[PDB]
């Protein structure tokens, strides 16, 4: 049990939307001895600090860019769980050098720090948008899960397990939709703007997301990429919820956008073991030191999946009613 | 025209480059050809067998800016070829292949800004669309960066293309030439990687052809696809090698059993003409563009909002016997 | 006039560069406005709540040269506004602060020069005069920077001018907001560092509108200090916060009980004018100025060999009522 | 007693005024094993090769600039002097980037190097140009003391310590006024250059500068700024005690230039703690291992100073006549 | 015996003409545990993995301008043979920076990381146009060559021996004269290209060279420049047996190109040693830790030469005529 | 001539550097020279020593291409003597000296072409002749690609010439001032370190002279080296002090006995004038040159096929007697 009992943490991004209720789960949950803020704003990093006040916390600034500071910040660090990320997906497409400065020269410097320090595992987040991805953020993000899966290969004096975390969006997540469409509403709520009818994805709630997080570190062996069980949901059925006397407008697809998002790609089935509520996808690629994804350090079995095997968003054989959003909030 | 005009293609020692080089000297009266490359085992031969005033070899490698800073001065036109392209060791090494891709791209990108070239045409490839693997995810943000450089104004404009196909008959280090050797070798068995495998094909001659046209007919911005036949690989091996019996070597790491060349999810920014396509750009720049008409006046139209090109469903279809036309 | 110019702003989704924004689109003809910062979360917001065409959003940070060198093409002015702040956590992260403010300062100048720009304005702090925290000390690095800048005479002539000012009344991350949360969250007490505190205040607009001002004035080399009131800390919160009572916390890292706008070893240097100073370079250019006459035909005079700006013993205090007014 | 037996030193600028005299200190008073002199010149390490011949003696040429280079010259130092720098006022005004990156990132450099290389003892001089600095090289020295400082929160397989010693004026400094006057009287000595009649310094004799060095190293527990307490001299006594029967003539102040110098910030008195002949400016931040800095490695005691505390060079309570100076020369 | 069992070497350039070859020697007469190729094209390295398809290779596609991407292919290396290089004469003479990057450049990287991961032992190819060099690939090659001679100064927590083995030409080598003129002689042989009739070099066969890099290992103090005894041929009489009844054409001599080759200096004989079959030229440099260069780690006993010694390629003692150069081919 | 023209000269505050812009400002109309180099206690005391308004002082790397960048605005001229040339200390420091002498050059050219210079000298040396020294390797590495650099084309065009000649009599660091310090220190012995040494020899006056005619002559390309005599090392001590006795104290790490100034496999390339030798590039560039006529109508040959400028076997050698007028 509590398998990270005395154990320094560093989670890089920690001021953002998964970050902060990271930490604060580890803070409630966990024997951890110290938790490591690294992210570059002092504003966000001020105000975390007032608002957790906790003397196992420590704060970085700091830029996954820099890999001298992130040398720096990693010393004595036992897990390290990378967050940090350029996200907006039309942003991104502006402005896609910055994306891939972050999100894979970010991967590259983390992974180098880890090594460096003999951190014992890490955990970088991936996104849905990285599968079959069309738009820079989900390729940046593609190239950071194979950058992570890829430094399973090293043999230092010490040993660093490296995984991948997958799901789709992040209910209320900071600066999606959803607090978007509670503003509209709040301001006069008008018209709530509506990219696509048919725009349909994935949907896992914040505590999911980090509760999923944690318990990947007590399974992983090093080199997967967990993808949770999640519901979906259509865009016009959650707009109705957040605003049930209201019209939309459609505004049209912006830049980089798909109309439904994958998970699991076809193409990849064949790597892709099922658990109860979970999947792993084995590396493509075969390291020195041989393992096996079947069953995860938690004793779980897994077995493989169809030769046709597809997680889509919009053929997911659970969803969400404007009932079950509510529900969350 | 490329008349009297000096172009530098990056990795122009390599398949592509080669067939580019030799075809701008015989049909065009570009006034020099430059050839950015790290190799001196490949300049030097491509010296001797290209012994022509037009030419220029300048030892670099795209992962070194200040290099191409240099190499690029007084180019009116680049040709991006440069690229760390198997994609099994690409998964193997991977940041080698993203500095290189990426890196590399972002490199020219600002070393022809800041010489003012006039247009830049950087290759793609068909595993560039909805990418599985590492080194098409390299080239995705290789192609995003060429056409967001198209925002850039300066004193000098500078346009950016993309021309995006599939695989190259017989290009360095492909399944062809090692069917041949091994058909040349005398080998028992063909090895293959999955029965429904299925890809593109494009000669060699075709891809430069396409390249030249493309720099006739872009705005800077676009994706150039060229309409090309698909076909199963358990043909093509039935070709070079009928005799011989076929072993299963299984999928290889990264590989898709069949390319896409322009997504479903992209079918709204695509337009179509008679021999291609463009995938217009995602985003707006400061000055809009008309992509429906090229600058050679062709007129193209939207597709089908549920269309995709890919390779499984292509309805054209090379014949394993026109394919030994190509070999 | 900032009439037909294109404008970029460092830290342009900040406390100063927000303001400074709305102002510029409401009050010039400026063709187009610049922000230059990291965050893409309040470039977003940013993007929303000024939905003019007249904007443009860069993604980037002043430590990155050749983002800066892409981002300032073809811009006029350059106000530059980003940094690191806060006292306490520059105390603990100095290098981190040292590469925000002297390095970006280094990278704005190099870009800036680069690309022609012809005025520059960086906004300095009075914690910079005769500093003694870590924040203070890179802000002078940085003014020092900026005005020796003044000495580059490429083809065309850039000019480099600080503006220094107190404490920014509501700025983000500062006291005020603070204390009106602890207010509107029912806090029983407010935190006061030391009863002895005292500070220089100049509002968002004055702000704004002085560095407006500095932009007509300036030749380049100048440290432009407005004439503006001091207040004592007590007073503050006792307007803020008149019931609930105040608990010294203790002079955090790095603090002074009074700031200075101008050292009275600089007294020498300074030139007095009807609503503000200007702290002449203190090394000789190329080319000779006259700092006695704004490019306004203000006419200044030196100050008394005595004579020191500081907080402690302004002629000018701020009312806490008339605080209260602005709020 | 010679806590420093068998011990590897290396120094930063050690061909400059301050080096040459700390090298001869260690290489009389002292049983270091070696002392590794690290600066750019090849002349003046060729020209200190030859005066000192001593088998105890390395040179590496080298830049603090060059973090590589500190790297490599740091491995198997057990304690580090940083002397280099660049320190004329009025050169740095016009170039205050050369200045930035010598005495900034110089800074910043050596303490990489020393962590990396698990220096036990590191020391960096300052100066009092560096408190309340109106200057950009006492800006730079600010800096690079607020740095010094603040690399004690850093906890590596081994621990290093980081200190600081602050002083005045050093007596004919190379380069400095002092020398600089001699001159004008050997050659013809017809008028002495005078900046300002109001101007006071304090003063320092190079032998008392790097003996305080070495007692500051015996009694260091990382994180002090160390302050001598010594004599203040006006500029004017200064000229007649180098030329009693010569003509003075007021050039101006010259760029960057103090009338008087502070050593202890008014402003930070309450960090400083007195002792018998010297003062502690203690960290502004505080450490997560926390120090007594009122003992001591010696066991000398100190005590906190008034509020209102100012440690100035124009009241000061000891002075030194013309007469004071003639004895130092 | 076998001084070389479980040992796992890094060979850079290893896709070239000596290293394909020292690779299948390594393979075929050691007990090595494993062989590192490090280079930069794919393609290369693409069809050496399906020539040689043995367990104990590994391959690394790496530049060694790239010290990052050294430091992490260094790591658990026992054994590191430097091989890469850009060696083409009038190339470099026409690219002299790219030259400098990859020898030069790449020689400090090299040793970097070697030291960083605590090599045993690191050899590095010169080149006889290393002694008195006129030409920049040669200049490139002394500069490499006193870096790992130097190198053998440093003393870190494990000590690391570099030394550099040179020779003259390579009979057959990749781009080569020999493969070229064989191959004019298959087209058509119309006319052999001779830049000057009295081009005179030295001759070696890549399984001497390989053999000879091998022994070198055994026998290595560190510090040492290796050089074997080795036959002398005119390139005149080199062309006949390539093509015995073709004509002739003069070229004239190409960029940077000398007459006859250096390989031990006149001006460095005072620091040669001679034995059976090779040299040794020693250090110009003394080292803190010195050593006997005299006895080798196979009790090899050398003698010093003559104060005029100068071993040239036009007055060898040894030599090959058209029948004895046709028994290599 | 120089005339209105702006220099700048890297390691300025050396030997070279102060007897060349004495001569400069004493013997032509130059507009401003440029001191670049890092010592701020040299550049204080030459800034009083040559209190002229024609000078400026730059605090500068070679190894900083930024810093050049910066630096060499405006200028015409650039005349490159900054160096590590210590041998002894070169063979113990490799890479440093590879980074100033090397990477010191390519960063000089670099900012040269940026700058738009229209000439560059760089000062050779004859240890960079068939060198066995680190230092000697690094200069014939900086000849090298100073003379590649003519091979580029922009905007304006920038010549690159070297200037290689011997010993400097009284050179700072040289053998001449050390042993006039034991000479004047009363030494009981002079260190020799072999009784067979020969060396060339130019003073300092000559070295300037030559290089400001080289200016004049240039098309860019060459290496110029002065037709100079050889004198026994025996002998100079001989006249310095023939009083004491000598010492051997033996060959120092990477010493020549004689140094040669036009290798004899060179002799091809090299070109006889009336006062001095062109040693031609060993490269075509793109546009050829005339290096039998220089700038100034002067009318040069080849020499014969076995010629070789050595120091052992020149045809003029220092009397003992009449160095001492050189002293
Ligand atoms: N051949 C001869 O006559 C002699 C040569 N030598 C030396 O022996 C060594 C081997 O010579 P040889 O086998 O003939 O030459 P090759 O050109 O056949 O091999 C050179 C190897 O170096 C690699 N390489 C080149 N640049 C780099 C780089 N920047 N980073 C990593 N690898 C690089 C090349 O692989 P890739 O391009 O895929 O990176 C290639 O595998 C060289 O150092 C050469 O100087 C000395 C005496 C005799």
């Amino acid at each position: 049990q509590n398998m990270l009992d005395n154990q320094t943490i560093l989670i890089t991004g920690g001021t953002g939307s998964f970050g902060k209720c990271f930490v604060r789960k580890v803070l409630d949950t966990t024997n951890a001895k110290k938790i490591i803020v690294y992210s570059r704003d002092e504003l966000k990093q001020s105000e975390m600090a007032m608002e957790f006040n906790d003397p196992r916390m420590r704060f970085f600034i700091g830029d996954v860019r820099d890999l001298e500071r992130l040398n720096y910040a990693l010393e004595g660090v036992d897990i390290c769980i990378h967050a940090a990320a350029l996200k907006h997906v039309p942003i991104a497409e502006y402005n896609p050098l910055e994306c891939i400065k972050t999100n894979i020269m970010g991967a590259s410097n983390v992974i180098n720090a880890c090594l460096k320090n003999a951190i014992s595992q890490v955990i970088a987040l991936s996104t849905d948008k990285a599968a079959n991805p069309i738009n820079l953020y989900g390729a940046t993000k593609l190239c950071s899960d194979k950058l992570f899966v890829s430094a399973n290969n090293f043999k230092g004096s010490s040993q660093t397990q490296f995984s991948v975390v997958r799901y789709g969006n992040v209910v209320g997540s900071r600066g999606s939709v959803v607090p978007f469409f509670k503003k509209l509403v709040q301001n006069k709520a008008s018209e709530i703007p509506i990219t696509d009818i048919r725009m349909t994805r994935f949907w896992i709630t914040l505590d999911e997301g980090v509760s999923f997080v944690l318990k990947s570190l007590k399974r992983m062996h090093g080199g997967e990429i967990f993808v949770p069980k999640i519901p979906s949901m259509k865009m016009t059925d959650l707009a109705k919820a957040l605003a049930p006397n209201t019209p939309t407008k459609i505004i049209g697809i912006r830049p980089g956008e798909k109309l439904h998002e994958v998970m699991i790609p076809k193409d990849e089935s064949h790597l892709a073991l099922e658990f109860e509520d979970f999947f792993i996808i084995q590396p493509t690629i075969s390291f020195q030191t041989p393992k096996d994804y079947t069953l995860t350090k938690l004793h779980e079995k897994g077995q493989k999946v169809a030769p046709d095997f597809e997680y889509s968003s919009h053929n997911n054989n659970q969803w969400l009613e404007p009932d079950d959003l509510l529900k969350l909030l």
